[PDB]
């Protein structure tokens, strides 16, 4: 796991959220797809409550753009301090922060409530109350005396679990671990790569467990989830850019029984 | 009785018009604040988008009358016309457009407007595609004087007659009085084909505005005077709506009391 110690936030953002993967203009791309799954799910009105926790946020905030308008108390997390630092730079409008505005705009476009992207960001920054350390390999991922209001009404996690797990079983356990933070009847929005085995973050090469959609489905089940929705996006050739070997992306809406 | 003097005053005044100050005064916040849907900015765009959304205003050629240094007035139009002529009396304004067309950084930044237009047209178009289409479709930027019987001049490049006209805050801003306004309206109407459409936006009951040093005179007009002039020019008025300028948007840059938007279709 020491690999994550060389993990470079800026190179990750560059490899994953700048063009071409970051070009949101084309509806057929992966960016628009991720935002679409997130927006559609919240527009249902069925994922609701007061507190939400984002698992393995890394240096990215897009995974909460549609979420922030349904949850007044949001908790962001990551294993790496550099990532938490990088998040602070955006939440605080500090210098050299990452530019997420194309995403705020597209979330506003997709949601179709006529909202200006600045209001969207304003609300997100306002509702993220804390950025906490987290280790999903631990039975209590957040630790013992966490400031985060537990249990959460809902969880989000994107491209974390499969990316921090050596194999299927470790993936399963981590899902078990985060699930304990989720209140019964609560909701989980799980996003991640399909059949991926490595990706690069500057000097770091990270190992990934290659999971399939049926494997994701079954794990959610064995964790005590009812799968409300599971969709797949197949990675087009032009977005296979040498920064990894992800074949596709899955999105899961699941509900703790 | 004799139009030259007033027209002469007008041209004289506009020699001091400062495009950057005008852009700031009218299209930068608070008026450029597109987040507040009760604001004048969102209303202008909404009037435009909804009209084009009917599918009822289309064709090949469009001419924008008195563009000045602004492009927001063409954001919803540009998907409906493949040939767009832009126009202004002042070279400096035309130079400003030229700067946006070349996509220079020195240019006024209209992307908030492009975004918002994309937002309310509701087709999920990204703003960079919106802008790229506008840039591609503007075929020319021409000098114009609406007080001339032939506003574009003799033997213009413009494809005439156009299928549609846009004109925003021009006529009233350059007409000393109502009869001048009416005449200007008559003049631009010759550039439009019968059965074609005019989208007219303008200030209501405005007598002055600032554009840097220049303090320019506007004929104050009412909604009914606008309607009558349209009828007098040979249009059917399809739509005429009004926006009242909220106090918080009255900022000492002018004395506009409200804004009007007219959708009118030339008879023939
Ligand atoms: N043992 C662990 N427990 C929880 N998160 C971990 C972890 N080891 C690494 N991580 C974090 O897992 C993330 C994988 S990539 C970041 C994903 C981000 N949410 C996005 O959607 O793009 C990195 O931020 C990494 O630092
Ligand atoms: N005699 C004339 N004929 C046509 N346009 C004129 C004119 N005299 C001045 N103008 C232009 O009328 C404009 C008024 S300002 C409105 C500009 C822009 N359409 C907007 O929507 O903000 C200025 O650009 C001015 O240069």
């Amino acid at each position: 796991a020491s690999a994550y110690q060389r993990f470079e936030p800026r190179a990750y953002l560059r490899n994953n959220y700048a063009p071409p993967r970051g070009d949101l203009c084309n509806p057929n791309g992966v960016g628009p797809w991720k935002l679409r799954c997130l927006a559609q799910t919240f527009a249902t009105g069925e994922v609701s409550g007061r507190t939400l926790i984002d698992i393995g946020s890394g240096p990215t905030v897009y995974q909460l753009l549609s979420a922030c308008s349904h949850f007044e108390d949001i908790t962001m997390t990551d294993f790496l301090e550099v990532n938490r630092q990088e998040l602070g730079r955006w939440l605080q409008e500090e210098p050299g922060a990452f530019n997420w505005s194309m995403y705020s705009q597209h979330a506003c476009l997709i949601e179709g409530k006529g909202e200006c992207w600045q209001d969207k960001e304003r609300q997100l920054r306002a509702r993220v109350k804390r950025v906490l350390p987290i280790d999903v390999h631990q039975p209590q991922p957040l630790g013992a005396g966490s400031p985060a209001p537990l249990p959460a009404d809902a969880l989000v996690s994107a491209f974390c679990l499969e990316a921090v797990s050596p194999d299927l079983a470790s993936f399963q356990r981590a899902l078990d671990h985060i699930t304990t933070l989720l209140r019964p009847g609560g909701h989980l929005l799980l996003i991640g790569a399909l059949e991926e085995s490595w990706y690069l973050a500057g000097e770091a090469r990270l190992t990934v467990v290659p999971v399939s959609e049926e494997e994701v489905r079954e794990a959610l089940v064995r964790s005590g989830y009812k799968v409300r929705d599971l969709r797949t996006y197949i990675m087009p050739a032009h977005l296979q850019t040498g920064v990894d070997d992800v074949k596709g992306v899955f999105f899961a809406w699941a509900q703790k029984v």
